[PDB]
């Protein structure tokens, strides 16, 4: 889930 979310960075 985080690689998910840290793609907007």
């Amino acid at each position: 889930l985080a690689a998910m979310l840290a793609q907007a960075l």
